[PDB]
């Protein structure tokens, strides 16, 4: 990801702001030299991406987990709302189409955690929290939590590098950005309310 | 990513009609032995993911593709629908949380491509298809392309692997499986739609 000046975040919290919401990360690493990405929920550890940590769990039956240790260089990807940018929107002439989302990438180093069940747990909280109502596990759903347990693997990142970009629309002129906002508002309301926050 | 035998498509051709519903890949490869990731729109060239071609492009200022000589390994991921099943939603306890979501992952040899507006006016016509209205580029419009060209870097991937994951709440009970497409449908209806076409 090259990340464009013009879409920069304009405060340095919006990424971690971004990984929070969209936890549903993509978790990259070379298995036999080929890049191959699970799909996992991954939470953050720490104010920031930078200087933070990422934990996350997959199946265990999953083997991707297994050339951690031999292929430690992980990319996790978190992306947020995303959303095609038609020329019809716009309706100037002539024009070209876009893509608008935005982006976290972290890469750093993988490490097997052996507090799969904290991990699993913290999951659930972080997931839960910006829920109306939200899900607390009872004492059964606790005990079924350690009969699961054998069956997952849980892993932590020390973020090394970080990136972030909000492509959003934002160098437009007033007419044009408008004309954004207002067909995402219809279509997208999880991609305009993200360029709203942007702007606040 | 590992797919699970009970979150396969019931039908070959889902794969594709992935693909091309969502072109806003995951364009992924070794960079200093790093995984890297662009999101760029990719297109399909063939009735299948399997035996196809995939063309994207990029920004030339984006250096991603300059290590696709060295390093051409490339992984794309297309990222259907999506979304967090909570255990509020199924109303039994004890519960564990998931995700629910449709990928499509396929790997290759890229090269990069010299047929560039070809790509690009090709990328136009599959993103545009699928809208109602259409844009199609006016005279003006694909002059304005030609101008812009020298900015960008279009590339091939010929797909030697590919696999597909449709997890979709597929293996609940009938009960629990109503709540979950009924709680979709509310807030999120293209995982909704994607469930009942998955169904038909
Ligand atoms: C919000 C919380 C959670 C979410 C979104 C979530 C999501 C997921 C996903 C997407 C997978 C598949 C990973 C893969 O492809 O390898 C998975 C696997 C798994 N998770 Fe979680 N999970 C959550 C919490 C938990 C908890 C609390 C436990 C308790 C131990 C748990 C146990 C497991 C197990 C056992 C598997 C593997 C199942 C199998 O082999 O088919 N998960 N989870
Ligand atoms: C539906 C059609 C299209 C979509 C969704 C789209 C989307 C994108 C995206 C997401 C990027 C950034 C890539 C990166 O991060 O490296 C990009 C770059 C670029 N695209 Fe496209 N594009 C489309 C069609 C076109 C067409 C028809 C042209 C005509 C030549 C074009 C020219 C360019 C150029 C010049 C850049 C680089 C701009 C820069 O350096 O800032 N694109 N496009």
């Amino acid at each position: 990801m090259h990340v464009f000046p013009r879409y920069a975040a304009a405060r340095p919290e919006q990424a971690a702001e971004l990984v929070r919401s969209n936890p549903f990360a993509l978790v990259v690493s070379a298995v036999d030299g080929v890049p191959v990405a699970t799909h996992a929920p991954v939470i953050l550890e720490g104010d920031a991406v930078e200087g933070g940590t990422l934990l996350g769990h997959m199946a265990r039956a999953n083997p991707h987990w297994r050339s951690f240790a031999s292929s430690p260089d992980v990319l996790v990807v978190f992306s947020g709302p995303h959303g095609y940018v038609s020329p019809t929107v716009y309706a100037t002439d002539p024009a070209v189409p876009t893509w608008d989302y935005a982006a976290v990438h972290a890469t750093g180093r993988v490490e097997l955690a052996e507090d799969a069940l904290d991990v699993v747990e913290r999951t659930v909280a972080a997931l839960e929290a910006p829920r109306d109502p939200a899900w607390t596990p009872t004492p059964a759903s606790r005990e079924r939590f350690r009969a699961l347990l054998p069956g997952v693997v849980a892993f932590r990142v020390r973020v090394r590098t970080e990136q972030s970009m909000f492509k959003l629309s934002q160098d437009l002129d007033a007419e044009r950005y408008a004309r954004v906002r207002e067909a995402f508002a219809a279509d997208n309301p999880g991609l305009a309310d993200l360029m709203d926050r942007s702007l606040e």
